[PDB]
């Protein structure tokens, strides 16, 4: 018995990960995975069971629950083509 049990429902929408900190900008947009991967956040709608509604986490906190596989097609229907 494996674990691949479901985590990311839909990507609502993505922008630079300033996490509330921000410090310096970049205008280099994402043309690819890497760019956003290495610098950006992403509204995941997590199942809505009642009270809990879409956040905006990260691949290094969404990384890692099925949410790379549908923040992957975001990406690329979003960040890349």
């Amino acid at each position: 018995q494996p674990e691949d049990f479901h985590g990311i429902d839909i990507v609502i929408n993505h922008r630079l990960k300033t996490s509330l900190e921000e410090g310096k900008v970049l205008e280099k947009t994402v043309p690819d995975l890497n760019n956003c991967k290495e610098n950006y956040e992403f509204l995941i709608k997590w199942t809505d069971e009642s009270h809990l509604h879409n956040t905006w986490e990260t691949y290094e906190s969404i990384g890692q629950v099925r949410g790379l596989k549908r923040l992957d097609n975001y990406c690329k229907q979003f960040i890349i083509e």
